[PDB]
């Protein structure tokens, strides 16, 4: 009797921050995005491992604050959207769930570890130009597609 933990399971936080008031109609969210210190320097928000007894979004809220300084204490996790990128690169199914957050501060702290080096602040366009991988420009399009679903524009 296997347990079904076929597959690895991840949880990372597409942050994202709003404007106060409209602009050009595109930069008026950005997304925070950090650079891998190795590999072909592909962009990524803080991507981590949930443990066992460990919740989905917590992981998703220390990897955010361990990978670059930002906690849920200081972003907001936006509630009714959710979708976790599945696929297996190498040789290993990854489930990664993402929740879109709002750092309070424009400025906020910006902590990389090791495994990233730099970050950038840029829009859906750059974040989904960065992030080339069509799962990452879907989940940052998603998320800007919902947000802009709510209240806010």
């Amino acid at each position: 009797g296997p347990l079904g933990s076929m597959a690895l399971r991840a949880c990372g936080l597409i942050i994202f921050r709003r404007c106060l008031i409209p602009k050009v109609d595109n930069n008026a969210i950005e997304f925070l995005l950090l650079q891998a210190s190795d590999g072909i320097h592909h962009w990524t928000p803080p991507k981590g491992h949930v443990e066992p007894g460990e919740d989905d979004l917590e992981t998703a809220l220390r990897a955010t604050q361990e990978e670059a300084g930002i906690e849920a204490g200081q972003l907001t996790i936006i509630e009714g959207f959710k979708r976790e990128l599945n696929y297996v690169a190498r040789n290993k199914p990854k489930t990664v769930i993402y929740w879109l957050a709002e750092v309070k501060d424009y400025d906020v702290e910006i902590r990389l570890s090791h495994e990233h080096q730099a970050y950038r602040w840029l829009g859906l366009e750059e974040a989904c130009q960065l992030a080339q991988f069509k799962e990452m420009k879907a989940a940052l399009q998603e998320g800007h597609q919902f947000l802009c679903s709510i209240e806010a524009l």
